[PDB]
């Protein structure tokens, strides 16, 4: 499993793939089995003293592992979320970006599985973890 | 025993979630079951669009959270600790999503509920989910 | 009460009981089918076969075992002999301590039976106690 | 070197082994601790103790067994004797078949040790095989 995409290309293709969510998600780092996606909490426009929601944390987890699955499979690969689990461990720090450190554990003929830790930037103890499973059609 | 009624609960959710807005409404509330609707008009999706994974997540979470509040009242500050979602079928574009949630445990410190998500009109569920929340003192 | 595509059984209860003891000789004595319907199965774990000390209760691995055998059996009830469902995911929530000295019942339902993936869920009960001790979701890969 | 609040161990490796064999007499011969650190444990499942048939591999409930005793052992390593961690949720993803005739290793890490809840995750390998056979998350309730 070597990448068929670089950080810049994949960021471009993601904006093409899902243009609805423009300026919410950005790649900090990309590597053969690892990605760090960033959720820009300025885009959320929460009231002061507010924190990223459960759904936005889901979104971050889902986009990170999906980006990584695409990273290897390419533009053709039509991968689909089949399962998602999320454990919510610590309240995120208000006003801080959320970072998703995602690794790919399986990329098989029919099924990919990645997991992910989520951090409020600056805080080293993770706010959440998640596993995401996808199916890969023909 | 429930401490909220459908409108009491619907009201308290608008209060607590003004972000929710016109997104979620309660079709039915009973002692251990709730049917919550995700009003897909409020999504303002492209034609041929379907409720996203995060939105299904949100429906599952609010449904079980509502049912927890339905029994515990304002007092309980219940917090989501675990969520899982299985995505089984593609929702039918243009329909509301319905969430049939049942509370399986309402403990001193932990609540568990699961949920079947349906595209309105389609009988086979599109997703299912379990949600666990911890209850402070 | 629930609809899914692929509801038809190709086994009856006794033919399924027989096929499970064939494919799994270890299950004979521990797991038996109480009921089988198009959407649903009730499987029994015979608590005596576990030879637990008095006051002792069924383990998490054993509950896992019950939850997984139940949904697997329902998938096979629909797909037949030449179908090789492989477990890909399992989740389990433990809600109450099983009642010591009683069989454990798993009431599974099949929520999906697709081309490549089968999904089902299950509530575990100490027989005769109405509050479920546990709940689970099992998912299986169906290959060619 | 992942960070979490409450990293200090109150047991050392041999000490924790003693305590686990004491509190789980059935575990003796099956599970052993290869390594303990503040944030991680390696537990071994002794494949010989399963007396598996030819070319047969470790069952899912045994893999659940390893994942639960690994994370539970690591939580005990921090909270000590007087603490009663009680499993509340478990998830497992099965990714590859184990290698037949090799022990199974669970490399667990602790992600949270709170007032009421503890969370850890684990990767399962056939020993000497780089690709992990299974991943799991375990959550435990801590009473007062």
């Amino acid at each position: 499993m070597e990448l068929v995409f670089d950080k810049d290309g994949l960021s471009a293709y993601l904006e093409e793939v899902f243009p609805q969510i423009q300026g919410e998600f950005s790649i900090d780092a990309l590597a053969k089995g690892e990605i760090t996606m960033r959720l820009n909490v300025q885009e959320r426009h929460l009231r002061p003293g507010g924190t990223v929601s459960g759904p936005s944390m889901f979104a971050l987890a889902d986009v990170s592992v999906y980006a990584l699955v695409l990273a290897h499979l390419g533009r053709e690969a039509l991968a689909v979320t089949t399962n998602a689990s999320l454990d919510f461990m610590r309240k995120p720090e208000s006003g801080r970006d959320l970072l998703g450190q995602a690794r790919l554990l399986k990329l098989g003929r029919t099924l990919a599985v990645g997991d992910i830790l989520l951090f409020s930037e600056g805080m080293e103890a993770p706010v959440a973890r998640s596993t995401m499973t996808y199916s890969i059609p023909p």
